[PDB]
């Protein structure tokens, strides 16, 4: 660990992290729905739809072993409510044994197959009830059709949205039990503890992102990665400035010049006990705060107050490290990499127009100091290819233009290898973290031709900045299958005012399958 | 039919050139194994060097002239290299003691030239045709191209060679002269021969669309554009129908009509039809956005970078569809019925204009809340799409300069395609490949549909405020196709060639290939 | 003179090319009478057609090669036209069966070419040189140029031909001979080696300007100026912060407060060997990077990435120092001055509103930290006048408004003395570096009346910024002929993405004549 510098003694010197969450204490049981439902304790919620009849009435089919609840659930009562996606109702009542129970439903629409976005709305409705609930148990009865991956997604999302981050603070009570009624329960049981792992990986990423830039800086973040590595028995190595200078990472070092925090390059490694048959490098953009540099984020809508999230790529990679270190896949070697620094305004900062030299010898003309992500990634990519891996995948809050292309739901993936892109797309499908394949259009490459340097950092005209940024990155991968995931648009949940932890499950599914 | 005028100097028709100098070029194709005759004009060798970047020039073709062959020997040609786009001129006397001009264009070190690579080659060749009064060009192929690429070479050569001087008066090019003969030497020539006149057909459809787009909004208005479409239909003996305002009112096209309310030109709905003789296997509706000028309306294009002076381009989709109509009407495909549609109007600022906040009713009965008058294109398309589905077709493909956000997603080279049907989308991509007009599949993300939920109307026209506009606009259009395979091509970013300051006529070849191979 | 570094990869000197391939070109000038020989390389005829716009090409010169004469016959050349900048060139065998290239550049239909026309002609010529491997270029003048325009042709040819590759790393063959056919060749021969000197003075200035702000800083620029002085046997003196504090240069020192590089005042001196009959101070604005300071260049179109060019005035002066030091004019004493610093954002920077005191005791109210040029020039001008000189001429990238007045071609000249101004205009005509006289309007002076300080730095309303800035500078020259050349609009060739080196030949012609 390294000592993080302070301006005043009241400046924090570590990131507060919660490992043991109330979610981990929840005992989960899955029952088959064919046998009927037991309603004796806590809150019971039926997931109900009505195919064909848009906003049609609620109808409960499951038999329950309680006379009081059976009467409440009768068709004449339930038809007073409708299945409009996200709509919920729940009532408190006494059961046959005169114990207080709560019974309700969440509408799941009129389409039999729920998208991940549909399922998310269902969960949010459920969580709203939970945040006003003090009962010890929740039972969810699936009277809809979900596959194994979507059911795991249901649990992951439920766990993630339920949990509230109160680290920076100075009603309800977390349930101790979760019951689930679903068809062929036995096949869904193995998803439960996988969901719990995917949850924390995602929530851990969220904690790092949500942590403000005075708490989460290059030194405190690399410190956290070390502590994580030690807990998971991963090989770890933090490269300091002197080492970085020796490796000649001029692009990455240039970005951090104006920061009071020294650059820290995070390198964690998972190695399988058995034969190593595939080597992967995961690269996360790790800007702990993006002020923009001398190209300061002062334009309307530039949202400088959001830019603690510019290390979301790093967070996703570290979150994946947790999942991989916990699930311990076989026959694989994975490197978790992040060139961490802070982009600030100072007498010491790099300037627009500056020509800097990357670790592969390429000279780069800086057109915009706020395009700093690709500079750090450039040296990180050179570092990764030197490891001699089969796949290189980077993930980064790289370009604001993603907001105008795919939006806030789908991340974009670019690459030099169709097979690798396909694996990512497949991983997106099974993780239910949506990604869309975007092209690297070679005709735009000429725009990066610098008059004085080997290459330009940005275009002056093209405006297709996400593609141009990909073209720049491609110049630092010489002979390895490489993919690039731009999560600038999808990383932050603007409506809920919190991170998503996007990427963790996607990257984990990628290495596992 | 009568174009309204403000003053007598206002034009009442779009000047259109049908018989171009390109059509006067006699094209001959010879097989390269017979040897090349170098007699006159300019003879250009298309040469590459596989694996050797900036490799030396070597003329592998048999040249049927002792003097020219001597000139083109490897020893003499070594000094020149094949760097993609590079070119050289040679001057010499042939065996008949006549002075002849010879040269080459470098095609690089790749074995397969891409879309952009070949256009680079053609542009280099065109520079050799400009500022040189030549009567004949001979092109010798020493690179390998498939039939579609050979056709693409000719189409692009014709299109770039052609110079549009319709609006020139005192500044016509005094030295403008076109070759009268084109010679082509290539391996297995008989295979490529049929591609020649197809290329000339593809050239004009593209150039015709280009003429309509380039034509300024005072020349090209809803009345004169619909008048041009009738003249085209009459020339091709296609069925044609133009729907006037009273007919449009009967069909209750409130979305389309509201957009044109502020204009001095009455709305004109174009409906051309190609009908194959015999069994019709496929019925297709092609829909083009036909905004002759987009001021933005009361949401005026006044913001920095909004490029209001470009907005004559906003009927590029309609132009593409009409260009396709020329190609289809000329090549006469079998087993198909094609409907060429465009809801044409002008988006202007007036006492009569539609307002931000207005609730209008589309022809399928859905009420629409206008949040931005500058999103007028999807409004006209909405009624056009409803009209299209009433025709009972198998495929509906619309093409439109719809969202500026395409510049930020795919840029100026690739068009975006959206749709409700994977098979149709795949056919569009296939047509993209064979036409060499690049298109990329983009998603219609259903999670964003909620943002189009209106407090008062059935649906919001736009925004508040997803930012992924191209997708939101596609979601809106989807609401007006109920049960028909539909695809949407946003060409807002690729329609105009900013570098050359001219239209591309994008989509004509794409749509034609779609029709011809479906 | 030790350049401070943030990281070990930060450059500590400006790379400079002194020996260029241009200097290895052997120039021969022949009279057009007696005919032209075409034996090898590329031969280009400069042709116009006064009778017809875009008229046919017609070669008038007798060529002593029959094969080439056949090529140049009227029937062949009339297929080509003389539109300015249009060119064609063909490869062929001459009488000796040696490969030669012969062509032309269109020179339009106006008998007398302007400097803008001639530059277009040269650019067409250079395109051919860059695209052909040639040991020799021959140019045949079938147009009319005077001695100054001919030199300009050579200077421009040399400058545009030369390619700056100092910052190229890892992402050939110049001509060795130049032949010129022209009527009355003997009167043009003496322009050749003068042109070569003017070329490098201009190219040397270009090298300094093009060099990014991380390479070119106040310390390395002053170091570079010393190296130049040593090679030319000029007296030199670099004033450091202690000395500047002693000289009370508060305006100059305030600007550099926020930089990591100490202020460095450059003072080079050329003195003729004989009696000194004229003393001249040339003053160049030397801002190595202009971020704008706390008035950050953040507005759209402010082009902060261009701002390495803000020492262009200094570079022109140093480039002039090369030419003067090489050509060694008689009975003159020339001082080359530049108050070099960097305008940055820091805890240490000067603020908007700060009241500072120039070396002549005048207190100045800073209204805008991005108007820093006039503040550095203020102390530089006071320094210059104390040298007891006859003329003071400053050259500076001072005001962006120049783009709106004269544009990108003509610099503006302001002054307090009509004789000096007319001399500069005369030097503009002979150097072919276009300048236009603009007024110092005394009615605007009242806008600089500060409420608290002696004077305002900027006007709060009078949008005539170039004139207002001239009024400010005028306050720091008390009793000396002074002129001010604003090159903010002309210094950078935006189309070619490179500096012009504007001002070197202008200032040198001023000293020489
Ligand atoms: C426009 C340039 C090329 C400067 C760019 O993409 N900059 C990105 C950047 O700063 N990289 O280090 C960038 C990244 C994200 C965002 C962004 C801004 C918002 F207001 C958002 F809500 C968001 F999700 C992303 C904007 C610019
Ligand atoms: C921002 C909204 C959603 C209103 C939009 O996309 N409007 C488009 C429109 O006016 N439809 O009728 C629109 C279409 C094209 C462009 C556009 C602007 C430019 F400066 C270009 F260079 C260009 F190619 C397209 C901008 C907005
Ligand atoms: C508007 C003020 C008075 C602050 C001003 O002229 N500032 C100049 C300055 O920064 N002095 O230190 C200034 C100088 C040059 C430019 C300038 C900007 C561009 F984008 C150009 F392309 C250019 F040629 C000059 C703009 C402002
Ligand atoms: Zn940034
Ligand atoms: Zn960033
Ligand atoms: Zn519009
Ligand atoms: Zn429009
Ligand atoms: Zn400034
Ligand atoms: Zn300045």
């Amino acid at each position: 660990a390294s000592e993080v510098p302070q301006v005043v003694s009241l400046d924090p010197t570590s990131i507060p992290i919660e490992y043991n969450t109330p979610i981990h204490d929840i005992k989960v049981q899955v029952y088959d729905i064919k046998g009927g439902c037991n309603v004796e304790e806590g809150l019971t919620i039926f997931l109900v739809n009505n195919p064909g009849k848009e906003n049609g009435p609620v109808k409960i089919s499951s038999k329950v072993n309680d006379k009081q609840v059976s009467e409440f659930l009768k068709d004449e009562n339930m038809e007073k409510f409708n299945v409009k996606l996200g709509t919920s109702k729940h009532f408190y009542m006494f059961n046959d044994n005169k114990n207080s129970v709560a019974v309700g439903y969440v509408g799941c629409g009129s389409v039999a197959d729920l998208s991940e976005a549909d399922m998310k709305r269902v969960v949010l409705s459920l969580v709203t009830m939970l945040h006003d609930n003090k009962l010890s148990k929740l039972t969810v009865v699936f009277e809809i059709n979900v596959d194994k991956n979507l059911f795991r997604f249901f649990l992951e999302t439920l766990f993630y949205e339920y949990m509230t981050d109160e680290r920076f603070k100075s009603n309800m009570e977390y349930i101790k039990h979760l019951g689930v009624y679903i068809n062929n329960a036995d096949t869904y049981k193995e998803e439960v503890e996988k969901a719990r792992v995917y949850y924390f990986g995602t929530y851990y990423a969220s904690q790092l992102i949500a942590a403000p830039s005075n708490y989460c800086n290059p030194v405190s973040l690399s410190n956290a990665a070390v502590e994580l590595a030690q807990k998971l028995n991963l090989e770890y190595k933090i490269l300091g400035v002197k080492e970085l200078e020796e490796l000649k990472m001029g692009a990455y070092l240039s970005v951090g010049k104006g920061s009071m925090y020294p650059n820290k390059f995070i390198h964690l490694t998972y190695k399988s006990k058995g034969d190593v048959k595939k080597k992967i490098a995961l690269v996360g953009k790790g800007i702990t705060f993006d002020s923009g540099g001398y190209n300061l984020k002062a334009a309307p809508g530039s949202m400088i107050d959001l830019m603690k999230f510019d290390m979301s790529g790093c967070a996703a990679v570290l979150g994946c490290a947790y999942c991989v270190g916990t699930l311990k896949p076989e026959n694989v070697e994975i490197h978790f990499l992040s060139a961490v620094c802070e982009n600030m305004v100072s007498k010491n900062s790099y300037r627009p127009g500056d020509i800097i030299t990357a670790s592969n010898g390429k000279t780069i003309e800086v057109g915009n100091t706020d395009a700093e992500g690709r500079l750090t990634l450039a040296d990180a990519l050179v570092y990764a290819e030197k490891l001699g891996v089969d796949y290189i995948v980077d993930i980064a809050t790289l370009t604001g233009a993603m907001l105008y292309s795919l939006g806030t739901s789908y991340a974009g993936v670019f690459g030099n290898n169709e097979e690798l892109i396909n694996k990512i797309l497949q991983s997106s499908k099974t993780s239910n973290e949506p990604v869309w394949w975007l092209p690297i259009i070679n005709e735009y490459r000429a725009t990066l031709n610098s008059k004085y340097a080997d290459i330009n950092q940005i275009s002056s005209s093209v405006k297709a900045s996400s593609i141009v940024a990909s073209l720049f990155l491609k110049e630092f991968v010489q002979n390895t299958a490489w993919a690039h995931i731009d999560i600038a648009g999808v990383s932050w949940n603007f409506k809920a005012r919190k991170p998503k932890g996007f990427g963790v499950r996607l990257l984990t599914e990628f290495v596992l399958n």
